[PDB]
């Protein structure tokens, strides 16, 4: 059963919220960081800066930047949190993307309307290279750009919490019947659900030396958050026929 | 926006090196900037403590960020305070920058401690050698107050100044503030803040000075602020500081 891969993770985070933090170099070769704002355009953090800020002047000096992104957490343990930092180029889009990426800034940044039309504001799209990405304790990896680029943020991720919740409390029946019947622990007495996404769902199962983990596959990845309850409610009918 | 209708005398105000300091001291995480060993500018999320204002980091020696000190040990950091605001832009924020260096000794034990403190799974990684207590040297600080002042300041103000023993704990206060003594704030805005024609008063901030007041008057809204009758140097002394400004406030 398939997992989301380093790239759709990078891209999830990415997707999980508006601020990140830039990392900029002086003209003396310093590293600078930045607290920003920022919309995506397929994947890559769009900034509205300042001409005069001190990162606006890194940029048009060096362009070269990396931004890292933290996904909101409910977890109070910092080092849990899912991290990612896009790293490459950053570069004012013209024309077309422009014009695209001014609006995707826009909605994402309610308040950038204040300021994008300013010609002393100016946009940049970060073009992204290299990818690293920690997903909380000890998950973590690279990707190329291109595989950043190629991959999509999960539609279920957002509100995984709660379904993972609703699932615990309500479907603590079908959870097991998952696991006795299509993730490979017949003899389970209790089954929890400790992750869910857009291939599949992570499940914790009882054994007489501790606990297992296994994985159950929706019939094919899904799209939409709203796609989440069909494809419980078609799991657990796979489950009674087995 | 309106202007008082009568002078108030000044009152004190964090300088920027208090409220560089006071961000610090909100959160025990930020985003560190480091040099790869190519030169390229690489953002890491970090924790950390606070020795007398400066980060203390503990890094993994095989980590990036940990590499990237070891080659060359210039970094900056920034932070960003804990928001009731749903407004990104209107966030306080800092970049600390400087210069890392792994302390010994005495100051390695104080810092290992600050860490310790402020980030309770350090627990697990700190005293292994294969990880690295890093202190941040802060030789300029870079400060935006939401939409409001920002400024620069040297390292050594940096170092000068203290915290806001008030602010970082000030929400449950601010909000009992607000839910329960609004008779109070509007007789501050009106008898102390300059804005006799408030007719409700709203406190968004309380720092170790005094509080800062959003007044709705007959002409729109405004700002003012009221400064207790000394400094104060802990959370428990907001209370009585407080109450002596609605004394003061009745008083004329
Ligand atoms: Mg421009
Ligand atoms: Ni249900
Ligand atoms: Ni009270």
């Amino acid at each position: 059963v398939v997992r989301p891969s380093a790239a759709e993770e990078a891209r999830t985070i990415a997707a999980s919220t508006n601020v990140g933090t830039l990392a900029t170099l002086t003209t003396e070769g310093d590293p600078w960081a930045s607290f920003v704002t920022y919309g995506l355009l397929g994947g890559a953090p769009v900034l509205c800066v300042s001409d005069m800020a001190e990162h606006g002047r890194n940029l048009a000096h060096d362009p070269r930047a990396s931004i890292a992104i933290v996904a909101p957490s409910a977890e109070s343990d910092p080092l849990a949190s899912a991290r990612v930092t896009l790293a490459g180029v950053a570069e004012r889009p013209e024309g077309d993307e422009l014009a695209a990426a001014r609006a995707a800034h826009l909605d994402a940044v309610a308040a950038a309307k204040y300021y994008i039309d300013y010609s002393d504001f100016s946009v940049w799209v970060l073009r992204v290279q290299r990818v690293r990405w920690v997903g909380g304790y000890g998950r973590m990896d690279s990707t190329t750009g291109e595989a950043y680029a190629a991959a999509e943020a999960d539609p279920v991720t957002p509100r995984a919490a709660g379904a993972i919740a609703h699932l615990n409390a309500d479907h603590a029946d079908s959870l097991l019947a998952m696991a006795r019947n299509l993730g490979g622990y017949p003899d389970t007495g209790e089954a929890v659900c400790t992750g869910a996404d857009r291939y599949g769902l992570d499940l914790r199962v009882t054994t007489e030396r501790g606990v297992a983990y296994t994985r159950v596959g929706y019939a094919a990845p899904i799209s939409s958050f709203d796609q989440l309850r069909a494809a419980t409610v078609e799991l657990a009918q796979r489950a009674k026929q087995s």
